[PDB]
């Protein structure tokens, strides 16, 4: 959990930045090998809560935390996913095949099926928060808004609203209620982003105009080259009523079966 700063070597140039601070590449000295790491460098309570969520998770499709370090700044040290965010990768590699996109979004659904089984809500599931280990291996990152659900409740109730509204289900916006089914809605938006090679969803629209569009029963169109089966799955994730929206066990199964059909056709 608490890492030794003497064993961490940070690179000078950052990989990326945000309002939180920076993400830098580093190296952590192990009992024998060196481990390449991604380090989120800073607020403190939020980073510690994010670290506490990551320490409880154990799944091949979720970013693994090595530990935290309290040195010049507070640091969250994670296993490195070298290829970076999925949205940026697809913007820069617009000839990635449709079968490969299905493979990656199916990996995300497996990580989310595990989070749902673990009763954690992600609350920020978007293509910018998926990282690539390789072109054929995605991991979910960014547990800063994540919550462990109480034993007696199926949702987390936020007290007041900095929210990624274009990824949020109607019950999040209207009742401040976040469940695994709310993450399924975000997963539908993530699928649209991935099949659109990292394009932003609801292009040119304000959050209130997105709410108005969804309330009229309107949904984003089918991205170019996206198979009908995958657009149908996106629309099922965007089921307005939480009760009738599928959970990640059903979503992952649909994706798994379609992925095997495409692997067979190829
Ligand atoms: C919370 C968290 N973890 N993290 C990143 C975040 C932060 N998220 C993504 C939200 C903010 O994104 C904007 C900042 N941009 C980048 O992080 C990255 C940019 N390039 C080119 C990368 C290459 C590898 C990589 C990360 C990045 N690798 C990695 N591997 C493991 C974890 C990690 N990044």
């Amino acid at each position: 959990v608490y890492l030794d700063r003497k064993l961490l070597t940070l690179e000078d140039k950052e990989l990326g930045s945000g309002n939180f601070g920076t993400v830098k590449k580093g190296y952590y000295q192990m009992k024998k090998v060196v481990k390449t790491v991604a380090v989120k460098i800073l607020l403190k309570d939020e980073l510690l809560a994010e670290a506490n969520v990551m320490q409880q998770l154990d799944n091949p499709y979720i970013v693994r935390m090595i530990g935290i370090c309290e040195a010049e700044s507070w640091m969250l040290v994670m296993e490195m996913a070298e290829l970076g965010p999925l949205n940026k990768y697809l913007q820069q590699n617009r000839h990635v095949k449709d079968k490969n996109i299905i493979e990656l979004v199916h990996q995300v659904s497996m990580g989310m099926k595990y989070l749902e089984e673990s009763n954690f809500v992600h609350r920020d599931l978007a293509a910018r928060n998926v990282l690539l280990v390789t072109q054929h291996y995605a991991k979910i990152s960014d547990f800063g808004l994540s919550k462990a659900l109480r034993a007696d409740e199926n949702y987390y109730k936020a007290q007041t609203h900095k929210w990624p509204v274009k990824w949020y289900a109607p019950e999040c916006i209207n009742y401040y209620k976040f469940s695994s089914k709310s993450d399924v809605w975000s997963f539908g938006v993530l699928m649209w982003e991935a099949f659109s090679y990292g394009q932003k969803p609801y292009r040119g629209m304000k959050g209130s105009e997105v709410t108005a569009m969804l309330e009229k029963g309107e949904r984003m169109g089918c991205p170019a080259g996206c198979p009908r089966e995958m657009y149908d799955l996106m629309n099922l994730c965007w089921t307005y009523d939480v009760e009738n929206r599928p959970g990640f066990a059903a979503v992952e199964l649909r994706l798994r079966n379609y992925y095997y059909d495409v692997v067979n056709h190829h």
